[PDB]
Order: structure tokens, then C-alpha cells, then sequence
DNA sequence: AGGACCC
DNA sequence: CTGGGTCCT
């Protein structure tokens, strides 16, 4: 029935990993760059008007003193990311990854184990770690309040372990489901944690200013709702279900309307090892098959260095962008799976390549990616 | 093969 | 000119 879920959210992740590489970079305003953008920056740099996905042009004019590090190669971020997940997995085996720097953990059985280990006189001694959302009053005879507080204590232990063992700093939110844990984790940042008591749930969801701030509502869904005059959380909460189902489908409608009330019963899913892995690169222009072939050889070479890992891929995919995306995939021959690997995959990929683009007609590629999936 | 979503 | 991921239809 009732759950205790934690959402762990690392502060300025890439920037943070960079500062643990050469500590010297600490105290100095830092940006991590990918091509022409600062994808994330530390809190020093952020204070001076800098923010994520803001171009170097709009980033150097506010901070001529902005320091830039190249973060196109995700290798070290990916490795640290899995170290965080593994350390969280020690607490409870059910950990779900969301991108490289967020994890949900279902702390329910863990909370329960801790409580039944306590005695009656110890119950009254239970205290919160970190913030309580909305400064809401704790009631120690409320069993839900007690469970959530034990949650906050486990969350603090997680954050202390991450810091002591990995040198990483992060936020956590403790709440009754994933949506709410994720909404609450960011209330105090960086490097703090907040617990959401059930009485403050409506306050948390109405504190949002647009429905696009609801996790699960992306670009397409938001713009759709905007085309129906739905702007605030309360609008979505009170809008006609039937009309909603019509315009977006039964699945999306009922789910996201449920989310507008802070209700989310989706389980925390054990992520385990990844289901795919890819190497990607983008560029102003690719217009020759020989250019493409070389980039593809680069991506594949790098990708093969990772294909060792934990399992082998049985499918390969190639994606391109032009001017959404386009792609072709096919199985990987079993003698190739049995592991010079480079020669036939390139041939495989180029055939895949010619399937979408024809050599003897003009074309302008802006992105190339190779993906290994269907792993066994 | 493409859609939607996440960081 | 970002670099990756997830599941669904
Ligand atoms: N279009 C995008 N929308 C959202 N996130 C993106 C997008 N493109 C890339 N990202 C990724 C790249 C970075 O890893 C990350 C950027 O910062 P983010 O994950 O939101 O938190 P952060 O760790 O960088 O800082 P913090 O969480 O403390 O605010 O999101
Ligand atoms: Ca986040
Ligand atoms: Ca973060
Ligand atoms: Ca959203």
C-alpha cells in the first residue's frame, strides 16, 4: 500500500566530477562545454548569471572569467554515475536510474525493518534529518509521519556515504511516491534534503507554475495542453477527462491527470545494467560518404571499447539527423558476436547508411550515432 | 522505425 | 554543431 520513496539528485553533476579530478578548479567559476554550449556549470559560475544549455557566447559575455572544460566525452561521468547507483544499491537493491545523475530508491521495506527494531519508548525519539517541506508540523503518533522521518534518516545516510566514499554531494527528497520525491528533492539545493508530509502534498503540486513542470509532461504534451487552454496544475486537475482522453489518448490523459493531483503509483524499477549503449557526435555539416564513413569508424571504435563490459549485443542501430531523427538497425551476425571486428561492422553500418541517404544526391547530416542494443 | 518521455 | 538514456505503438 503506502510507500517511502527517495529521489537522489547530484549537484551540478559534470561540473562536480570535473572538480574532483583537479580540486584546483574548486572555488573557480566553472562551465562544462560540449561543442558550442555550456551544458552545466558549478554554483560559483551559476551565481554570475550563467546557466545550463546557454551558449558560450551568452556565457562568456557575463563571465569573461568563466572557466571552460570539455565534457563531450561522457566516459568519466558515466563511470561515476554507475558508482553512485551501486552505492545506493547497497542500501536497498531496488534502484531506478533516471539519466546519469538521478536515482529513485524504494525505502519501504527498509523503513519497516528499522521501525520493528525499535521499542515503544524509542518511537517518541524519532527525529527528521534535513528540511520538512513547507515547515510542516510533525506528528509522532502519525505512523505515516514516522515512516517518512525514518526515510529522511536513511536519505541522510545515503548522502553521507556518497560524500565520504565518492566525494559527491547531492540533494534528496523523501515522499510517498516517485513524482513527489522528485518534486520535493529540489526544494532546497544544493546539497540539502527535504521530506514531504502528506498534508503538504497539495501545496507542493500547486507551487508549480506551469504543467510543463510536471515530470512526465514534455514538449509535445505541454504544447497540446496549452492549445486547450490548460496552463496551471489546477486547470489540468479540473479539466474534462473525456475531452482530455480524446485529444491525447486514454493512456496519457488518465496518467497525467492523476499526476496533476500528485498521484503516481508507478513502481520503482530495478534499472540494473543498461539496455543499450551508444556513441554519438554532431556537427555543422556532413555531405560525403567518406566523411560519414570516417565518423562512423570513430564512433564504432569507441563503442567497441565499451562492448566488453558486463553480455553481448545482437543488434546494431545507426541514427542520423538532417537539415526528428532517422534510423536503421539490423541483427549482428553471430560469428561477429563471437568475439578484427571493425571491418564487417563498418560494412554493415555503411549499408545501413546507404539505406537512408543516397550517395549520388545532395545531403546534409548534422548527427551520427551508433547504438548497440538487444544485449544478452 | 518512430513516437513520447528523462537527464 | 550537445550526449546520452528509457519504454510504447
Ligand atoms: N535538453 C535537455 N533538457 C534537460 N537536460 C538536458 C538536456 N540536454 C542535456 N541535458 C542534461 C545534460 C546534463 O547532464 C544535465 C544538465 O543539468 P541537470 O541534469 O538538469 O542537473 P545538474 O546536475 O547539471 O545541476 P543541478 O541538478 O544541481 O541543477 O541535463
Ligand atoms: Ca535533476
Ligand atoms: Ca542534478
Ligand atoms: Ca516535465
Amino acid at each position: 500500500s503506502s510507500r517511502v520513496i527517495v529521489h537522489v539528485d547530484l549537484d551540478c553533476f559534470y561540473a562536480q566530477v570535473e572538480m574532483i579530478s583537479n580540486p584546483e578548479l574548486k572555488d573557480k567559476p566553472l562551465g562544462v562545454q560540449q561543442k558550442y554550449l555550456v551544458v552545466t556549470c558549478n554554483y560559483e559560475a551559476r551565481k554570475l548569471g550563467v546557466k545550463k544549455l546557454m551558449n558560450v557566447r551568452d556565457a562568456k559575455e557575463k563571465c569573461p572569467q568563466l572557466v571552460l572544460v570539455n565534457g563531450e566525452d561522457l566516459t568519466r561521468y558515466r563511470e561515476m554515475s554507475y558508482k553512485v547507483t551501486e552505492l545506493l544499491e547497497e542500501f536497498s537493491p531496488v534502484v531506478e536510474r533516471l539519466g546519469f545523475d538521478e536515482n529513485f530508491v524504494d525505502l519501504t521495506e527498509m523503513v519497516e525493518k528499522r521501525l520493528q527494531q525499535l521499542q515503544s519508548d524509542e518511537l517518541s525519539a524519532v527525529t527528521v534529518s534535513g528540511h520538512v517541506y513547507n515547515n510542516q508540523s510533525i506528528n509522532l503518533l502519525d505512523v505515516l509521519h514516522i515512516r517518512l522521518l525514518v526515510g529522511s534518516q536513511i536519505a541522510a545516510e545515503m548522502r553521507e556515504a556518497m560524500y565520504n566514499q565518492l566525494g559527491l554531494t547531492g540533494c534528496a527528497g523523501v515522499a510517498s511516491n516517485k513524482l513527489l520525491a522528485k518534486l520535493v528533492s529540489g526544494v532546497f539545493k544544493p546539497n540539502q534534503q527535504t521530506v514531504l508530509l502528506p498534508e503538504s502534498c497539495q501545496h507542493l503540486i500547486h507551487s508549480l507554475n506551469h504543467i510543463k513542470e510536471i515530470p512526465g509532461i514534455g514538449y509535445k504534451t505541454a504544447k497540446c495542453l496549452e492549445a486547450l487552454g490548460i496552463n496551471s496544475v489546477r486547470d489540468l486537475q479540473t479539466f474534462s477527462p473525456k475531452i482530455l482522453e480524446k485529444e491525447l489518448g486514454i493512456s496519457v490523459a488518465q496518467r497525467i491527470q492523476k499526476l496533476s493531483f500528485g498521484e503516481d503509483n508507478s513502481p520503482v524499477i530495478l534499472s540494473g545494467p543498461p539496455q543499450s549503449f551508444s556513441e554519438e557526435d554532431s556537427f555543422k555539416k556532413c555531405s560525403s560518404e567518406v566523411e560519414a564513413k570516417n565518423k562512423i569508424e570513430e564512433l564504432l571504435a569507441s563503442l567497441l571499447n565499451r562492448v566488453c563490459q558486463d553480455r553481448k549485443p545482437h543488434t546494431v542501430r545507426l541514427i542520423i539527423r538532417r537539415y526528428g531523427r532517422e534510423s536503421r538497425q539490423c541483427p549482428i551476425p553471430s560469428h561477429v558476436i563471437q568475439k578484427d571486428v571493425m571491418t564487417p561492422m563498418v560494412d554493415i553500418l555503411m549499408k545501413l547508411f546507404r539505406n537512408m541517404v543516397n550517395v549520388k544526391m545532395p545531403f546534409h547530416l548534422t548527427l551520427l550515432s551508433v547504438c548497440f542494443c538487444n544485449l544478452k
